[PDB]
């Protein structure tokens, strides 16, 4: 999840 958080934004 962090990673998805920090690719979408
Ligand atoms: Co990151």
């Amino acid at each position: 999840l962090a990673e998805a958080l920090h690719q979408a934004l």
